[PDB]
């Protein structure tokens, strides 16, 4: 037989590993893999769909690679499937030989400050879901007709949330953004988005392209006072890496421009969101200038000044990072938001594993993914050789009863053959219009679809 393998989750860190078995497989004498992917959404492919913004599709075709794997024949995919709701943990490692834990990062960082849960006062994550068409964010909902909107953090997140805000509606109707949020886009609400970093400038999370996009959106200038570059020293930037160095030039190249009339995308550093105020909504945030010092740690950190300004605005948006949820059955660690493990094992465990941000928590690029999965599968087979060598292999038509235990937990799971039907009518819906695809928005649409 086959080992069996599942994986829980369905975006590049899964298909990574998915690959990484098939191929141990392909290359390897006496060793045969049966993947199943199990999948909360009824669509695959995790923030390649649902996180990389709408005005960013180049990337996404990453997609490909992961529809090539899937169509394996070793390969199942079962979407509309909760690990943790209709099979839990404890069941899939009796069911399989391993258990590969791809999930990423399903929640927000907060600031933990006063007012955080006003009305108006969202993360990026519901957001980015929202406008993205992720089913669990359909009613976010925000209100875009005020003026100024502030964004809190320095990474590529920020800049996302901040150019979905500002960009020109009829650019954003040829992609495939959802269609509640181009409707709420469309009445061009804000002029100044504020983006607001606690540290500085040499110590951004930003990379290079994805500042130098921001020249390139029309009606937006983008806002950099020469201030928030005194201090900041080529000499220092380069000293922090290459990036750093470049993303520097970028910015002085946008602190060189001096207009009335446009849009404005604003960049502040060495400030910290204290408080959001308002009566029933966000109406004002106010905000703490910051220093850097040495920490002991070998990085500078932001130490409040004290002082305190306030802003009108109307949306707050934070873009502090994306976080991992507890899985029920196993383990997690609270302050990181990542499940404990070794080279991809997960603690206590013979035979569960985690890949991807839930492993590594949530920084990096989809293909720093890729090694990651790779390391976790080797360490994962390994294990499986040391079993069958030791005769402890589980005993298991075993994907068949799977299946059916499977279709048991969740008769409205979605196949892959179903996610095809899906897929081809989102696409077919946005060509017409001169978009990569319309989706689908929310789980009962989806299921209509799907299910059909
Ligand atoms: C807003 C945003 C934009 C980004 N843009 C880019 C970009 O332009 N370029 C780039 O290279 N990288 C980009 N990234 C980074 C990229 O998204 C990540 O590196 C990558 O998606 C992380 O992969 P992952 O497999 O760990 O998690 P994810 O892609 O989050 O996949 C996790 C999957 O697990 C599923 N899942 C979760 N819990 C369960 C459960 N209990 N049961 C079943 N399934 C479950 C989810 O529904 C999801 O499909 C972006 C990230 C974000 C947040
Ligand atoms: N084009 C691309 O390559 C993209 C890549 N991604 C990538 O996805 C991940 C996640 O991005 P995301 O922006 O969510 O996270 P990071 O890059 O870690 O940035 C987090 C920022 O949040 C900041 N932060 C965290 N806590 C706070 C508090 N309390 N107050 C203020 N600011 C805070 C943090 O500041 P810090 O460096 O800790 O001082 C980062 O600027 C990251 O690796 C990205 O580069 C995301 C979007 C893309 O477009």
């Amino acid at each position: 037989r086959p080992y069996y393998i599942a994986i829980v989750g369905s975006g590049p860190s899964a298909f990574f590993a998915a690959a990484s078995l098939l191929k141990a497989a392909d290359t390897t004498e006496d060793l045969d893999m049966a993947v199943d992917m199990l999948e909360m959404l009824p669509t695959p492919w995790g923030l390649v769909r649902s996180g990389v913004a709408p005005d960013h599709p180049k990337i996404k075709s990453i997609s490909k690679q992961f529809e090539k794997t899937a169509e394996d024949p070793r390969f199942r995919f079962f979407g509309n499937v909760v690990v943790g709701e209709h099979v839990q943990p404890g069941e899939l490692s009796e069911r399989y030989d391993a258990v590969i834990y791809a999930v990423g990062a399903q929640s927000d960082r907060m600031l933990n400050i006063p007012g955080e849960d006003l009305p108006g006062s969202i993360a990026a994550v519901d957001f980015v879901g929202w406008y993205n068409a992720h089913p669990h964010f359909e009613q976010v909902s925000p209100d875009l007709s005020g003026a100024r909107a502030v964004v809190i953090g320095n990474g590529n997140v920020a800049l996302d949330v901040a150019r979905i805000l500002l960009t020109d509606p009829d650019v954003l109707a040829r992609t495939d953004i959802a269609d509640h949020a181009l409707e709420s886009l469309r009445p061009r609400g804000i002029q100044e988005v504020v983006i607001v970093g606690r540290r500085g400038p040499l110590q951004a999370a930003f990379t290079t392209l994805e500042l130098r996009e921001l020249a390139d959106l029309d009606g937006v200038d983008v806002v950099i006072d020469p201030a928030e570059l005194d201090g900041i020293t080529d000499e220092d930037a380069a000293a922090v890496g290459k990036v750093c160095k470049q993303n520097i030039k970028v910015l002085r190249g946008y602190a060189d421009r001096e207009r009335p009339g446009h849009r404005r995308m604003v960049f502040r550093f060495l400030t910290s969101p204290i408080e959001i105020k308002g009566k029933r909504k966000v109406e004002r945030i106010v905000l703490g200038r910051n220093e850097l010092v040495s920490d002991g740690s070998g990085r500078v950190a932001a130490k409040d000044t004290g002082e305190r300004e306030e802003l009108p605005a109307q949306l707050v948006v934070r873009s502090v990072g994306y976080r991992g949820v507890p899985t029920p059955g196993l383990p997690f660690d609270d302050q990181s938001g990542t499940i404990p493990n070794v080279g991809g094992r997960i603690n206590g465990s013979p035979n569960e594993y985690v890949v991807g941000w839930i492993k590594r928590g949530p920084t990096g690029v989809i293909g720093t993914n890729k090694k990651d999965a790779q390391d976790t599968v080797d360490t994962l087979i390994k294990n499986l050789g040391n079993a069958k060598e030791g005769a402890e292999c589980k005993s298991f038509d075993h994907a068949d009863q799977v299946a059916d235990w499977l279709a048991a937990r969740q008769p409205k799971l979605v196949t892959s053959a179903h996610w095809q039907v899906i897929d081809a009518f989102e696409r077919a819906a946005g060509e017409p219009h001169g978009r990569p695809r319309v989706k689908l928005a929310s789980l009962a649409e989806l299921l209509r679809i799907g299910l059909g």
